[PDB]
């Protein structure tokens, strides 16, 4: 078959019930995130070809970068909890890896007051008991899939994508290969 358990997608041994439709793990220190982020745009390119209605969810994990790493995943949920995530990705993504200049929790903050984030707004909503549940539903999330590495993307909570098994000589085939496999999945 041209779609196969092993090579495209593996399938969940314990499937998860009520998980979102396509929920996709990261963090902004893996290396291969920041190239699904700055260089491939896998999740626009997945939400190009699902249909208009679909809901598509990302979070972030706390298992790379130690304290930091947990710092990355409250201020995810602060951007998320503020529908920010758009205007801060990058700069968190290359602040963490390209210029070394996000080494503290201030340092995090300083992305989202140079985006436009006023400096209260963002304080409330870092204490908030809202953005408390938020880190909550990402550590949940990725407890329901016993998640050990990023990038990883999930679809309804039954198939995995194994992008280590599609072809990577051409950086726009890869990814049409990506988001047409979840696709497929999708509609399974
Ligand atoms: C064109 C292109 C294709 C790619 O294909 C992939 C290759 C590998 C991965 C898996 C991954 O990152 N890991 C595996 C399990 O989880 C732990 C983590 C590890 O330990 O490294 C994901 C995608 C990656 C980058 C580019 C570019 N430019």
């Amino acid at each position: 078959a041209q779609y196969e358990d092993g090579k495209q997608y593996t399938t969940l041994e314990k499937p998860v019930a009520g998980a979102p439709q396509v929920l996709e793990f990261f963090s902004f220190f893996c290396p291969h995130c920041y190239q699904f982020e700055e260089v491939l745009h896998i999740s626009d390119n997945v939400k190009k070809k699902l249909p208009e209605g679909v809901k598509m969810t990302k979070y972030h994990v706390n298992f790379m970068g130690g304290d930091l790493g947990k710092d990355l995943t409250q201020a995810w949920a602060v951007a998320m909890a503020l529908g920010v995530e758009d205007k801060v990705t990058v700069p968190l993504f290359e602040g963490v890896q390209k210029t070394q200049t996000i080494r503290s929790a201030s340092d995090i903050r300083d992305v989202f007051i140079n985006a436009g984030i006023k400096g209260e707004e963002y304080d409330a909503a870092w204490n908030s008991f809202v953005v408390k549940s938020l880190v909550a539903q990402q550590e949940k999330a990725a407890a329901d899939v016993q998640l050990r590495g990023v990038p990883a993307m999930f679809v309804n909570g039954k198939y995995q994508l194994n992008p280590q098994g599609m072809d990577t000589s051409n950086m726009d085939v890869f990814v049409q290969q990506y988001a047409d496999t979840v696709k497929y999945l999708s509609e399974k």
